[PDB]
């Protein structure tokens, strides 16, 4: 079997991207953003606190002929960047295109915490790294790519996500019309459940390659590129006016700047992102101060392949015996 759905911007500056999910017996259609860094496929609902539902569509299993009570089982997640959720889990029919897993695990949100609330584009995440996080207790959940990989016709999901515009995520093809060149696939170690691999290095513009060794994650589900502070310095000295603010939370530029492009390295083979997808815009309505989209990492703990370099590139989640990540220019 195969899937295939567009996943959408849900705003201007591309802050995240929504994909459609149907839940249930009758569907029920939820916009969920898909994630890479996470292994938990959760949604607003109808258990979920009433105040914090604003606008977001909801999940109702009690209207699912299929739905069926995880007995016992709660869930429980909180992001590094500190939103959280938590609640019940059902297990339902879930189809993302023309793809198919029955009895898949639906986490139902009893609580959200503001920044879920504030966004009522984001209906819940559709969680694709490895099921080892996953956070269904008792008796922990599989993905949805998990469950449905021994039916694909290639055990991969592959992410193609737009410059301000639509693109798409596959299950079990790989589509050899929607990249250029070739895909170069590199190593993954899956220790800490995700899909973390190692970047040959980077240049700045038109500036000389640096080969340098640059573990990190790739998340589909975080907006930004965070790298090394020593990187992300070379990026930022580039750019007239730009400075490390540490009252707005990191590099903010003249919103008047035309940025460079920021190359990474996959193997020998490298990924330039243009430098208008930097650009994320007013740091406040109104400002002419403009937020980075290459920020450290230090805070963090890892580097974080977020939005921003995955959407330069066509990119290969190999969830074959031994999982590999693949990139090709696009
Ligand atoms: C200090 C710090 C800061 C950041 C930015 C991060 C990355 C957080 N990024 C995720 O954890 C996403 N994989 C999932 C995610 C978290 N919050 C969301 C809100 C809307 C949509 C998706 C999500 C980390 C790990 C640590």
């Amino acid at each position: 079997s195969t899937g295939s759905a567009t996943t959408t911007p849900i705003d201007s500056l591309d802050d995240a991207y929504i994909t459609p999910v149907q839940i249930g017996t009758p569907a029920q259609t939820l916009n969920l953003d898909f994630d890479t860094g996470s292994s938990d496929l959760w949604v607003f609902s109808s258990e979920t606190t009433a105040s914090e539902v604003d606008g977001q569509t909801i999940y109702t299993p009690s209207k699912s002929t299929t739905a069926k009570l995880l007995s016992g089982a709660t869930w429980s997640i909180s992001y590094g960047d500190g939103s959280s959720s938590s609640g019940d889990v059902y297990t339902d029919t879930v189809s993302v295109g023309g793809l198919t897993v029955t009895g898949q695990a639906v986490e139902s949100a009893k609580k959200v915490s503001s920044s879920f609330t504030e966004d009522s584009t984001i209906d819940g995440l559709l969680g694709l790294a490895f099921s080892t996080l996953n956070t269904v207790s008792p008796t922990q959940q599989k993905t949805f790519f998990d469950n449905a990989k021994a039916s694909l016709d290639s055990p991969v999901f592959t992410a193609d996500l737009g410059y301000h515009a639509p693109g798409t995520y596959n299950f079990g093809f790989i589509d050899t019309t929607a990249y250029t060149g070739s895909i170069t696939y590199t190593a993954v170690s899956t220790k800490q459940g995700f899909w973390e691999w190692t970047s040959t290095g980077y240049a700045v513009g038109s500036g000389t390659f640096k080969s340098t060794s640059i573990d990190g994650i790739a998340d589909t589900g975080t907006t930004l590129l965070y790298l090394p502070a020593t990187v992300v310095s070379a990026y930022w000295a580039q750019v007239s006016g730009a400075k490390s603010s540490s009252s707005v939370g990191g590099y903010v530029f003249p919103c008047s700047a035309t940025l460079p492009s920021f190359t990474f390295g996959v193997g020998s083979a490298r990924i330039v992102i243009p430098g208008d997808y930097i650009d994320f815009g007013p740091i406040s309505t109104g400002s002419s101060s403009c937020f980075g989209g290459i920020q450290s990492s230090a805070g963090i703990g890892i580097n974080i392949f977020g939005d921003v370099a995955l959407k330069a590139a066509f990119v290969v989640f190999n969830g074959a015996t031994t999982p590999t990540l693949g990139f090709a220019s696009k």
